[PDB]
């Protein structure tokens, strides 16, 4: 792809984590903590699940960042509405304000709903994800594979602005404790 220029830099807006994430002091990493870590509770913050929003709102133009996947075994990915729900349970679909793919045992598949397979020959280390605001089109790459085409949502309705979405995933293996992390430009 050539969507690189669109680069912009995102930092983790804090207030909206669940309470057991950790974000370094340069808001470009987080990671599951093994507890509660010692924050006050506030409408914002996801409630169910270790998710936590991009600072940054996009309404318009072209947009484009890469996240740090690596040693992983289980993570969500994308953008959403700033208005998403964040208490309780919910599925990640176009229909409640996500556009995401993630890893899960072993499989990629797309938020769509129903979810859809995806398929990837090389483990991506890092993705690359590409907003058109006025096209409706959210598109990821694998750029350990030469910036391949893994998804495209076309059609998209925003219907709002859009933060960038992240999900760490839980720890219950021991073996998905590394970060994600947002890669320089
Ligand atoms: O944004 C949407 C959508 C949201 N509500 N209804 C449709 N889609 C992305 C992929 C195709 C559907």
């Amino acid at each position: 792809h050539h969507h690189h220029h669109h680069m912009v830099h995102i930092t983790l807006d804090r207030n909206t984590a669940n309470s057991w994430l950790i974000i370094s002091k340069d808001r470009r990493q987080v990671r599951m903590g093994d507890t509660h870590q010692n924050v006050s509770d506030n409408k914002e913050r996801f409630s169910n699940y270790p998710m936590v929003l991009g600072a940054q709102r996009f309404s318009s133009g072209k947009m484009y960042w890469e996240v740090d996947v690596t040693q992983k075994e289980a993570w969500d990915l994308g953008v959403c509405r700033d208005s998403v729900q964040r208490k309780g349970q919910f599925s990640l679909s176009p229909e409640n304000g996500f556009w995401t793919i993630w890893l899960w045992q072993d499989s990629y598949e797309a938020g769509t709903s129903p979810q859809t397979t995806l398929h990837i020959q090389v483990p991506p280390c890092q993705i690359g994800i590409f907003v058109d605001y006025e096209a409706g089109v959210v598109s990821f790459y694998n750029i350990t594979d030469h910036g391949s085409l893994i998804y495209t949502f076309s059609e998209c309705v925003f219907a709002g602005p859009l933060r960038p979405f992240f999900n760490v995933g839980f720890n219950y293996s021991g073996g998905n404790a590394a970060p994600l992390k947002l890669c320089p430009l």
